[PDB]
């Protein structure tokens, strides 16, 4: 399914739950309407790929992990495994998520 991220903490813990499959991150802004207008979709691809940890950050609630990846553009994605970064990219391009879950699969 999908987490919440509230803070770093649950951050770290994710990744430790998470083992080590791939694991994308959603950044989006609730405040905000079109960067919120994307969550069906990235949500979507919960139930579309059990086999994917899908997680949930928010640039207000958590404003603590988005400025680590210093996030200054949503939404934004990003693809950590084993607790590495190994791919990012930034654009509402949620098409785009395709042909990029094909990269790093």
């Amino acid at each position: 399914m999908v987490k919440q991220i509230e803070s770093k903490t649950a951050f770290q813990e994710a990744l430790d739950a998470a083992g080590d499959k791939l694991v994308v991150v959603d950044f989006s802004a609730t405040w905000c309407g079109p960067c919120k207008m994307i969550k069906p979709f990235f949500h979507s691809l919960s139930e579309k790929y059990s086999n994917v940890i899908f997680l949930e950050v928010d640039v207000d609630d958590a404003q603590d992990v988005a400025s680590e990846a210093e996030v200054k553009a949503t939404p934004t994605f990003q693809f950590f495994k084993k607790g590495q970064k190994v791919g990012e990219f930034s654009g509402a391009n949620k098409e785009k998520l395709e042909a990029t879950i094909n990269e790093l699969v």
